[PDB]
């Protein structure tokens, strides 16, 4: 809260890319990863 001032160099819009592993395998992954894959990506929700 109440910060001073900061403006470091920043890159432009990044190019698209495939997603990380875990969500690409709704079956076989752990329940904790499956919940995260459904909460963030939206996959492995109704198994």
């Amino acid at each position: 809260h109440s910060s001073g001032y900061t403006r470091p160099l920043r890159k432009p819009s990044r190019p698209i890319f495939i997603r990380p592993i875990g969500c690409d395998v709704c079956y076989g992954i752990p329940s904790s990863t499956a919940r995260l894959c459904c909460f963030r990506y939206g996959d492995c929700c109704h198994l």
